[PDB]
């Protein structure tokens, strides 16, 4: 019997590929999840069909109704039996399905428009408004905000530290509301804002993005916490076990280093 | 009920109070494990007593024997019930004893005592006028000992077939042996342990390149034990409350005994 | 008895002289390969009728029929009797002809219109924005599908999964690609070809990097053959002699068209 | 049957290993060309036994006596089978063996004392007294032998060039004799001679010694000629078309390449 696997349609994880209006299956989609699932299927013998979640969404929990959506949400109700995406592993999440061993590690950083070159003996210097997220907070003339129904609202909705506090009763008060449903969308956000416009996201995604075509954006100042990305399965199932070892296997060969400098940087420009 | 816990004199994670031998019970041990422990006893809520295994080795399989030494041992034997130390996340361990989520990322590191041409490990591996070593009964050692690639196979046949013998029984001895050697020898060892020694007094070893590859470190537990669960979601309330950074920093980068 | 001498026109190693047409017979041939099968019909005493493949092709094993085509299979079925040319020595070709001594060394060039950006070959298959190809039907294709180290397994996957073919029928065609892409593109080829293309006006192209392998031209012969021998002695005559310098000295670099 | 390698014990190919009092067998020497027999043997199954000459020298035919000496010599009369060493392919020892496609590139190079760089602003420079083979046969007074029954002296008894000639006719009357009767010995006397001796020798040999300490030599000119290394076969054997095609199938794979890398460049001392 064969199982299927959920997955976010986000870059690099899972990509569309050019010919896609006629491919079917697997062979649909490229990328760095595509490719850990081929080695999770390598090391362990199963039959794997990728989907998207028509929602597209992460995963969080509704207010005043307590039931799971998204990602994880579909895969509570047992519709799905494993999400080889970039899910982060949280403790809200931990309670409710079994995450495997951390496949990449990620932080929240800071994500803005790449400042102009300042002339001033020739020598060309780099200069940023933003170098930490202290100073974000302080700052008020450069709107800042997150993914509506990630992880990072649901680390400053519950951060008892004061700056995140801080940023966290600026963005609940946001007028206009200043979250993005997508990560593209924030990104977009960012390319046309004109510099008056802070993304945070996770630092993977960053990255990419950062070392793509046009690269007209940067990160600065530091991840603001360490996370990292765990292959999700439901409570009481029996693939917890053989894909945290495929993940520890592949961790020691390195094959993921591999897919990541493939999917990260072998496609770099500029 | 008492909860029997295992560790390992290793800086900065467990040392000895400076007055220990007026102190008695866990009044006498400091550092981020002691603290991890006391955070982990508190949320769950039992009686912990910090031992220290009387072997110094963190644990691996020896030669042809199939016994598990250093902590693993004790874990697995029912000579221990938890181990909060750093214990590297590894295939091999997990099949022993369980693993909870990582509090503290890391990863292979090089050291030298201070043009640098010691960039990272392929010319490293290229280069045999100076030695290297690891870690003996490690997470290290073994990472060398079953990696497919060809430059760390390359440098693992010359690191057992190295007259003398370049492991060391402890990373301290190591370190002295590389502040004594004169810039003939480097050291591989953590991440974190690599960024602690080269953040102190005299502060004349500097990391260099970038990690080889990322691990992670793991309060390790029995195999089938019903505390996995509840240190699990400690560690997970810990990393998501931001208390395990602000150990991180204050043994870390609190003290800040040099100018860097 | 005649000999049937087969080859291909491929610049130095065979010229259509420059009045071909007021010619007629093997006098409307000039070349590295014209002048050295004389050296071999004046050793060993055999007239022979140069002439050139109606197909241009060096030689290769097309999709799954093992039918061998160019200047190899009119040895193998029969239509030729000895090859005078540039042809590489390769594991295939050895189990269907007979090789000389190779009299010629060579190898593998990277080729780009006029410090490098690329030089080293692993720096050009890391870099995707400067496309590259290889001669079709020739012997650095097949060298690049056999390659089992991994740079060179992505650098085949490369050129075969690119859109468009960046492969080329003819060498010539290639080069003068090249020198229409504005420095985005690097052929590749063997040195001595390169070497003579950079030789020539107008000077456009230059060769970066070394060599990638060790390959040489041999003169082939249909297996089991009685000129095997006889050729391979007058080859190894002739290189000690050094007539085979002369030759490279003077359609290389006696005419001298560049400045250098 | 076991089969009979004949070698000759010379660096970087044959050495004597710190350890090697007490070990037998195949394992009393290691270099390149002994791995280069393994890699021959892993190709095409035979089981090898190593042996070295008693006389040591490469090969030669004597005058008026029509013998074959050497590796050659004792290859022709049918006491060794194989000859995996250091040897050139030339026209007279071809007469008489089967040899297979080269598999090491070599030529004629000069050998010379390192000079001692020039004081004169504090760029530090290097100069050479005579680099091309010309400019040693015009000059006289620093002297130049080959070595004693090999390749390199053959090669400029029959030579017709004008200037090889030259270098031969002061060769055939030097006094005293200019003739080392081992690499070892030639580079010995080039050491000892304060620059005032050249030595002639193979180019492989001579960037090993010159990559190898104290490095107080070094190569100047180009290549004189251009011939390559051989497996020698007794006429008429039946091993001859298996080690080409081994051969041929170290070069492909890149293992040859491995080789002299590994034992020409990666024990770089200087
Ligand atoms: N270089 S990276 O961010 O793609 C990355 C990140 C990580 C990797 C492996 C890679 Cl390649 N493995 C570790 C895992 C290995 C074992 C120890 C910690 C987890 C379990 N997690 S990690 O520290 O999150
Ligand atoms: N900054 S640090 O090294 O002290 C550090 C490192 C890490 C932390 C927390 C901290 Cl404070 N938590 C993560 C864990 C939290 C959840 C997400 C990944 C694992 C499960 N592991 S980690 O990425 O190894
Ligand atoms: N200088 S060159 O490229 O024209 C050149 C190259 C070579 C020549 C002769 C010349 Cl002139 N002969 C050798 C052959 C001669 C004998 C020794 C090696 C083979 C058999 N092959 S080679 O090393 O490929
Ligand atoms: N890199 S090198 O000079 O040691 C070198 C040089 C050469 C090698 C192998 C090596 Cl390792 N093999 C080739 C051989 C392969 C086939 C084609 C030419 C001969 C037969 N000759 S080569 O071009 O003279
Ligand atoms: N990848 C995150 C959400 C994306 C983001 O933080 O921007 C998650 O798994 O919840
Ligand atoms: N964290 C390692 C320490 C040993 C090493 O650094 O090699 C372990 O527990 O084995
Ligand atoms: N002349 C080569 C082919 C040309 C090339 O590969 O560029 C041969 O003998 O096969
Ligand atoms: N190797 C040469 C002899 C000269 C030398 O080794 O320097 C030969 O095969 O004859």
């Amino acid at each position: 019997k064969t199982v299927v696997v959920t997955t976010i349609l986000e870059s690099p994880y899972v990509m569309m590929k050019k010919n896609h209006e006629m491919l079917e299956g697997n062979e649909r989609y490229e990328g760095y999840c595509v490719d850990l699932a081929a080695e999770i299927a390598k090391h362990c013998g199963f039959k794997y069909k990728l989907t998207i979640v028509g929602d597209g969404k992460y995963g969080a929990r509704d207010a005043d109704t307590k039931i799971w959506n998204g990602m994880v949400g579909e895969l509570v109700y047992g519709k799905a039996d494993i999400a080889i995406a970039p899910l982060t592993i949280t403790l809200v999440r931990e309670e409710v399905i079994d995450f495997s061993k951390p496949f990449m590690s990620l932080g929240i950083s800071i994500m803005i428009k790449k400042p102009q070159k300042s002339k001033p003996l020739t020598v060309e210097r780099m200069v940023s408004p933003i170098e930490s997220a202290e100073d974000l907070s302080k700052q008020t003339e450069i709107a800042y905000g997150t993914l509506d129904s990630g992880s990072t609202k649901e680390f400053f909705r519950r951060s008892k530290i004061a700056v995140f506090d801080k940023m966290w009763t600026y963005m609940r008060s946001a007028e206009p509301s200043v979250f993005v449903r997508t990560t593209a969308e924030g990104v977009a956000r960012v390319r046309k804002s004109k510099g008056k416009y802070a993304y945070l996201l996770e630092s993977t995604m960053n990255e990419y993005i950062e070392q793509r075509k046009p690269c007209d954006t940067m990160k600065v100042g530091g991840n603001l916490d360490s996370k990292g990305y765990g292959i999700a399965t439901p409570k009481g199932s029996s693939l917890g076990t053989p894909v945290n070892l495929a993940v520890l296997k592949l961790s020691e060969q390195g094959v993921l280093d591999k897919l990541k400098n493939k999917w990260w940087y072998d496609k770099g420009e500029c």
